[PDB]
């Protein structure tokens, strides 16, 4: 792919984070803490899952960024509507305003309803995410395997501004403590 030139500098929005997340001072990394991080509650925070949004909002254009997932056992990545539900239980699906892929239990899925099996021969250490707002496209690339395509959501109905979306995943196993990191341009 030749999407690298639409690169955007993404930073994480502390105010949207689940209360157990630790966002770095540069707002480029996030990890699961072992306890509540001593923040006040607010209506923006994801309550049920270790989720956070990027600060940037996109309503036009082509955007590309990369995320480091090295040594993680579980995570979700993609984009979502600015108006997604924050509280309680919900599915990551386009009907609920999410365009995402996951790792869980040694398999990769796309967040369709129902979910779609992904075919990845080289487990990725970095994921590239491409959004074409006007075309209604969200695509995922395997940076570890020369940029190979992972998955394309097409005919997307965004229906609002989009935000970068992250889930660091739970760490019940003690093997999923590693952070998500936004990779340099
Ligand atoms: C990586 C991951 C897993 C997950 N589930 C929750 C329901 N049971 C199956 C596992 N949910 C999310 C949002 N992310």
């Amino acid at each position: 792919h030749h999407h690298h030139h639409h690169m955007v500098h993404i930073t994480l929005d502390r105010n949207t984070a689940n209360s157990w997340l630790i966002i770095s001072k540069d707002r480029r990394q996030v990890r699961m803490g072992d306890t509540h991080q001593n923040v006040s509650d607010n209506k923006e925070r994801f309550s049920n899952y270790p989720m956070v949004l990027g600060a940037q909002r996109f309503s036009s254009g082509k955007m590309y960024w990369e995320v480091d997932v090295t040594q993680k056992e579980a995570w979700d990545l993609g984009v979502c509507r600015d108006s997604v539900q924050r509280k309680g239980q919900f599915s990551l699906s386009p009907e609920n305003g999410f365009w995402t892929i996951w790792l869980w239990q040694d398999s990769y899925e796309a967040g369709t309803s129902p979910q779609t099996t992904l075919h990845i021969q080289v487990p990725p250490c970095q994921i590239g995410i491409f959004v074409d707002y006007e075309a209604g496209v969200v695509s995922f690339y395997n940076i570890t395997d020369h940029g190979s395509l992972i998955y394309t959501f097409s005919e997307c109905v965004f229906a609002g501004p989009l935000r970068p979306f992250f889930n660091v995943g739970f760490n019940y196993s003690g093997g999923n403590a590693a952070p998500l990191k936004l990779c340099p341009l």
